[PDB]
């Protein structure tokens, strides 16, 4: 497939997404690394922006639930260009109703070739790359010649 | 679970995706209801949308191919209180590779209460009911008192 | 894959499904449209038909509950003809363990081209439609052409 | 779950079911078996059965095709107790289509506790087994017992 | 696909799997073949595998809980010729959060073709079969040719 | 669930694996990266091992290929404590036969928290990671005390 480069900029558009079982998880993980954090642009699903700003004081662009549409408003984010990091902790030990709507999403972070982490170690290395808060390079595919072959 | 009431306009926002191997379907059922297509607004995913609008001359909205995020962009509308009706002619007979994304579309319909065609029959049934051109008012969840008793 | 035509009849078979939450919800469509629905022949899962007949007193032709077969025993009937619209009030925010069986009785129902209706919307517009009360062609597969290439 | 019992008969009514890439290894096996296979009852979705009888002169009670509807028809047999025996050579190497059909099939084969085969080793062990020609007692749910406490 | 054989021993190394709602029927089917079973290899995952050696004191290899990788373990096992036949008493009542890990394990004992059943009627008829206590030839497909064809 | 931790060693047991469509761009970062990778212990599935072996001339302990059983044997060693950090490169625009094990194995990756990278750029982030040449402790589940809940 055709592919072209994107540019993540230094300040990242940050999706923070986490099943109710992962919730403390994912609270305690962003109060740690509250001071990084404060540095970027935060999106999350309804319920967990919510408790996140309302902890930590943070001001987070929340959408949708997960189960009415907020996993696929964040994926229609991230297909757009417009997040730069998908940090989603979802329950590997409960079947979730709307699991086609987290494979979905996890589908298109991949496509589209973003940094994403689904577990706290994954997490913690992303966010402690020294280029997590410089600009780079990734490679995406060409949308634009995508269509064109297929029209 | 709360319900609460939203109002489809009388011009309603159609939102027409189909799979490759049933968009010859989609694109003869759309030419021979052209007249009253014509009379409402259209969103489609990527390929679907600009094979309609370059052989109806129509203006059609388009977002994304389906596999790059389409299906979710029209689900977020969905959701968004965005799109009233959903003609999705999916293909039964062939896997597709963002299948995730063709049942969470579904999902989102079905949770939003809109009219959803998956199949010409039903396709035909819809845009033939007296209320299409109408103003309907339709039943769909009360987000907000969902919401309000998660944060509770 | 060549096509042929099939004529709904004017009383329509319709079967009726629905999952434990929806319930309450396809009783209600179906006592507000009982005068309507009086007058055409109705099928049912286990659970769903027996609560229809014993509330409306209409006569249900009553399957197999879904978890059971009741699923594939309305699949089996629409693919020989014998279901002309499928109202299907499935579960969208809870894991059912029969869920292949709710797939791919909406995948037969795509295939054979009937009436489908998932919500109370499109079941309202569905039964609202001129032709539901009359005899109508649909375009359908051609089995037999279908079977002779195969072989 | 209340449980109860039915007798699979000595003559079994035996379903053969083979996805494309399984085909031959099921012909195969029901050729190298077929004078005890001739004594039984032989049902088969259509490719597969019509595959059967033109190469063996076995008569083959044939459904409809697999992706057409034949999965669902020989599960509804299952579950009204007309089929004894499922051999179901699915591909574990090819995506299917109507993947959602052929779970729910082995679903409710497990649920009716019947004989099933999804592979030859398993399909030799079953068919040189005591009972496959004598009549045995299995148990199966109570449905009734299930069903009126449905409606309680 | 290139197939090969390959020699199930006489002594069966038997792998012994039940979702919670089917253990009861798991162990009560132990019980009842104890004299025979005692013959053989046991190996179980987690939680079936302790309940069976502390009900009938038999030894079994117990693997992780199916949930935290047992099922792959046994998988792994079943790939590497390592396991001869699979009881796997899944529940088809019930969604489990591991279903992939279900299907996975399922899968490979297909593609392996060795002797696999899911519900107690299959458990009997491969337990009572003549040469479950022989050694018997089985086809499996060639990876050294396989493979070989992956790196041509 | 309780928790307890375990600790990644400096030298790190990495797992590599890519689907067909995925594996140029594997290698290639594999290639880039080697300085850095012949430092670790490094596995990958049964193809994807040997072609980055062949090319580099780096020793990968290759397991079976994945559909195979290689995702299984690999997921296997993750809950076993033996692989520290996954590299899995699978194809998000082509359906695969084994979707089950690759679902599966990801499943198995988030439960037992070990650094996970499905794409380039997370790939890159994860390596060019401070801590990924020491050893870190990770949080992990306590096994014993969910396996002594289980018997209880």
């Amino acid at each position: 497939m055709e592919l072209t480069t994107r540019t993540l900029p230094a300040r990242k558009h940050i999706a923070l997404v986490a099943h109710d079982h992962c919730k403390q998880m994912l609270m305690s993980w962003v109060e740690r690394h509250q001071p990084l954090l404060e540095q970027h642009v935060l999106y999350a699903t309804g319920t967990t922006g919510n408790l996140i700003s309302r902890a930590t004081g943070m001001n987070v662009n929340a959408m949708l639930s997960g189960p009415m549409g907020g996993d696929q408003q964040v994926g229609a984010l991230i297909s757009e260009g417009k997040i730069d990091v998908l940090i989603f902790f979802w329950d590997p030990l409960n079947a979730v109703p709307h699991d086609p709507d987290v494979k979905a999403l996890l589908r298109l972070a991949t496509v589209w070739n973003i940094p994403v982490a689904t577990n706290v170690a994954t997490a913690d290395f992303i966010i402690q790359s020294p280029h997590f808060n410089d600009a780079v390079d990734i490679l995406i595919p060409d949308y634009q010649r995508y269509l064109a072959d297929r029209l």
